[PDB]
């Protein structure tokens, strides 16, 4: 009956209207910190450096554009003398610093994959150490780490240092992302748990506008990294005034701390009379009523349901974080493609919340996944000459993939039983990060063919859009209680 207590103290009061916004404000920067290897690691046009023994020194081909690997040995040799990058649009990036061109093309992908290898470990470690130390105690440490290892990478003199510090930044953000929602949904009432679940996805897709603005205001990569990883100091200085969630104190056993927190919340809300009316016996008599991750195995009815959902999660995340990168090659500047990839997410949700309720979950999911797969696969056929009909397919695929996220999140929840639903969505979201790890590794093979990555990104969602023909429909039904009554 804890919700009745929360309603007694005031329900949704000024305390919530302050702490909720102060905790959800630091998610305007996660979009910037995720898709940064588009403005901080761009690749400008480059050609070999002629020896200062003096124009006609480069074996140009393919419509006259100079080669990028040979230098006419005598007036067909590897460069070994540094390159001469252009400085008209990208004055400085990572690839300009450490010469990641024509022999070390895999290093950008290695950095982007090492940033995402340190989001899995983050979501694991800072999720295990959150319900054992405190939500606020972990928020403070993460707000600190994501700025003591995110501005010390903007001053790195080597490549491995940059890689390791980006890994640590990802490790911190992967704990901020969990603890935000976990702490935020515990001080709200029970009837407003879905109005705060669609606010961490409505302010999440506003970081892309901020990125398209900032990265255009500040082109250099060191200044950009520093200016994007600086405000976490301000977000950390005031991170001591947060109030710990009373439900965690209640679960841990210590009830006097819960009573103190509730009295403080009552004083803040302006209900001192009912706050002092609260006592120890009242709480002891009102809250006296108060799942293995391996049980998914050795149980066919659960394993058969887990495999399909894992495949759907993986395919969606893989296609998404394979498409949202490589904004170069559409004939239009990146500062205009970002503000179009981030402004097509409103219709992709207004239609997702209009097709699932009218037909179901299976048809909407399958349609979104297959249409995104086709729109992705069709770009690896049309030649790069077209530039008006080659970005529309990209924006359509991105919208369809966002709709796929928003539908699979609800479907996985409504599908599982009620006791294992907490550790089912966890194992389902974990498989949405192995996808983001293996997504940039595939883009390395673009050396073997100029379109094989685009073909790989197009076939996995299509091969996954045929898995939903094995899952039960769950529109207009009661949520299944146990594994026994889960039949149809
Ligand atoms: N758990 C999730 C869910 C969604 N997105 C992508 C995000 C920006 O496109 O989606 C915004 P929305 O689906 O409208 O909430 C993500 O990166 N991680």
């Amino acid at each position: 009956a804890f919700n009745d207590l929360l309603q007694q103290v005031g329900g949704v009061g000024r305390f919530q209207q302050i702490q909720v916004t102060l905790v959800v404000l630091p998610l305007l920067l996660m979009a910037s910190h995720n898709t940064l290897q588009n403005f901080t690691a761009a690749i400008p046009t480059h050609h070999c450096r002629p020896p200062a023994d003096a124009e006609v020194w480069l074996p140009r081909d393919r419509q006259g554009q100079p080669e990028s690997c040979l230098r006419f040995t005598s007036p067909t040799e590897p460069c070994t003398d540094g390159w001469i990058y252009d400085n008209s649009t990208f004055p400085s990036t990572i690839v300009t610093e450490w010469d990641l061109v024509c022999s070390h093309r895999a290093l950008r992908q290695l950095a982007q994959s090492l940033y995402m290898v340190g989001v899995l470990l983050g979501a694991m470690v800072f999720g295990y150490l959150a319900d054992r130390l405190g939500r606020r105690k972990v928020l403070i440490l993460n707000y600190l780490q994501t700025a003591v290892s995110g501005t010390c990478a903007a001053f790195a003199p080597n490549f491995p240092i940059y890689c390791a510090f980006r890994l640590l930044s990802g490790m911190a953000l992967a704990g901020i992302s969990l603890n935000c929602m976990t702490l935020n949904v515990e001080w709200m009432p029970i009837h407003t748990r879905a109005c705060v679940g669609t606010l961490i996805g409505y302010v999440y897709s506003l970081g892309q506008f901020l990125l398209a603005g900032v990265a255009y205001a500040v082109p250099h990569w060191r200044h950009l990294q520093l200016l994007v990883s600086a405000p976490f100091f301000a977000f950390f200085i005031y991170s001591w005034f947060f109030i710990e969630s009373a439900r965690w104190h209640s679960s841990s056993g210590r009830l006097d701390l819960t009573l103190r927190a509730l009295q403080r919340v009552a004083r803040i809300n302006g209900k001192r009379e009912e706050g002092a009316k609260l006592s120890m016996e009242v709480l002891r008599a009102s809250l006296q009523k108060e799942a293995s991750a391996m049980e998914l195995l050795r149980c066919p009815t659960l394993r058969h349901l887990f495999l399909c959902l894992s495949m759907l999660w993986f395919a969606t995340s893989f296609a998404y974080y394979g498409l949202v990168m490589d904004l170069q090659g559409f004939g239009v500047s990146i500062y205009l493609i970002q503000v179009i990839f981030g402004a097509v997410d409103l219709p992709a949700k207004l239609v997702g919340f209009l097709v699932i309720n009218s037909l179901g979950r299976r048809p909407a999911q399958m349609a979104a996944l297959l249409l995104a797969g086709i729109c992705i696969l069709l770009n690896g056929v049309i030649p790069q000459d077209q530039s008006i009909v080659r970005t529309s397919l990209a924006v359509l695929g991105k919208g369809c993939l966002a709709a796929s996220f928003n539908c699979i999140f609800l479907y996985t929840g409504e599908l599982y039983p009620t006791m294992i639903r907490q550790t089912g969505m966890g194992m389902g979201s974990t498989m949405a990060r192995v996808g983001s790890i293996v997504s940039p590794l595939v883009s390395m093979t673009a050396e073997l063919y100029p379109s094989m990555p685009l073909f790989i990104y197009g076939a996995v969602p299509v091969a996954a859009s045929a898995v939903t023909v094995l899952l039960p429909e769950t529109l207009g039904q009661p949520l299944p209680d146990t594994v026994q009554d889960l039949e149809s």
